[PDB]
């Protein structure tokens, strides 16, 4: 199977990315540099994250070290909520490049369909712990969007944890000038998207799965939640094909046409976790891998759940 997938842009994109949401400051300019050096060529990055300025370190080093070019790397970032406004979109784009020391991003996501109020605060909220939304819709977002192509700011523009509905809703969006090029969703096997993903896929839009070893660090996962790199079903798929559950999880969405970010600092997992492009699970390992949905999510927030763009009401 090829590293890349062509974008509806027309550039390549590597099927396989470095996660940075959770990477310790302190931590995530080895983890990237070792990343880089393994042969990863797509780091997936977001202002939210507070840990670009890091990420950047990282990649300034490399290119300066000349171990790969700049057109060798795949560079992502999100527009966070609190930016969704257009006189804040262009400056919110450039503090990502400035943090990452770059001049432009290889592709921008709008990282949630929520606009919230405009502030210092990520999550502001009202004094009853409802987050406050913000007027703009996701169509005005686009256009400022779109902007950013057409000033050399980013090379591809996409959405993040857009429901059907969502994307449905940018497509025909009136004097729509660029498509989505992905929409990044969470997806595994406990939550395998199967309605979203052909959906996208149709339209000619890449989805990139999130969370794909189920964000066993996500801060609040509790005792009880399932767990995929412990599920012996799972275990048993890799232990068949001599490789790790991890390298499983990350090969799944790779055989379903999907881009895959799985997150890690620790510098052997993020090696392991690159050794995927040597083997292939059967048809029947990923109908069996297929069969373990639960619709069970990762990434949900109940702070959010009244803001009229929550995406996870629809069905899909
Ligand atoms: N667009 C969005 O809204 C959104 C939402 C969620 C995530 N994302 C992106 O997707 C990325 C990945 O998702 P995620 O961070 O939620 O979780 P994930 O990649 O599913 O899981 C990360 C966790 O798995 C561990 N791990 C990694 N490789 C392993 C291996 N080979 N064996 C055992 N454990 C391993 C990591 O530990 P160590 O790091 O300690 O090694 C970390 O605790 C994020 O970092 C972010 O870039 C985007
Ligand atoms: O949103 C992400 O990329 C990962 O999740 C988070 C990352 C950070 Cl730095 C802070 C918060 C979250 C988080 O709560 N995500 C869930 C979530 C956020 C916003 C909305 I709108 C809905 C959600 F489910």
């Amino acid at each position: 199977m090829a590293s890349r997938i062509l974008l509806n842009n027309g550039a390549k994109m590597p099927i396989l990315g470095l996660g940075t949401w959770k990477s310790p400051p302190g931590q995530v300019t080895e983890a990237v540099k070792v990343a880089i050096d393994v042969g990863y060529r797509h780091i997936d990055c977001a202002h939210v994250y507070q840990n670009e300025n890091e990420v950047g370190v990282a990649i300034q080093e490399k290119l300066r070290e000349q171990v790969v070019k700049r057109e060798e790397l795949f560079i992502v970032s999100k527009l966070w909520c609190t930016y969704h406004e257009k006189g804040l979109v262009k400056g919110a784009c450039q503090k990502t490049l400035s943090d990452l020391k770059l001049d432009y991003l290889d592709l921008y996501l709008i990282h949630w369909p929520t606009g919230f109020k405009p502030g210092k605060e990520f999550f502001p909220l009202d004094e009853s712990g409802n987050v406050v939304p913000s007027d703009t819709n996701i169509l005005d977002t686009w256009a400022a969007m779109e902007e950013l192509v057409d000033e050399g700011l980013v090379k591809a523009i996409g959405i993040s944890n857009f429901n059907h509905l969502q994307v449905e809703m940018i497509l025909n969006k009136p004097g729509l000038k660029y498509k989505p090029a992905v929409n990044q969703i969470e997806c595994h096997p406990y939550l395998t998207q199967e309605k979203l993903i052909q959906y996208c896929q149709s339209k000619g839009i890449v989805v990139t799965a999130y969370s794909p070893l189920g964000s066993p660090d996500r801060p609040w996962a509790k005792p009880e939640d399932p767990s995929l790199l412990e599920d012996p079903r799972i275990k048993a798929i890799a232990a068949k094909h001599n490789k790790t559950t991890a390298q499983v999880l990350i090969r799944f969405p790779m055989q379903r046409n999907l881009v895959v970010i799985p997150k890690s600092v620790t510098p052997e997992r993020i090696a392991e976790n690159f050794k995927v492009f040597d083997f292939e699970l059967s048809s029947q390992d990923m109908t069996t891998l297929l069969s373990y949905n639960r619709n069970w999510r990762v990434c949900a927030l109940l702070s959010c759940t009244s803001h009229k763009d929550y995406p996870f009401h629809e069905e899909f």
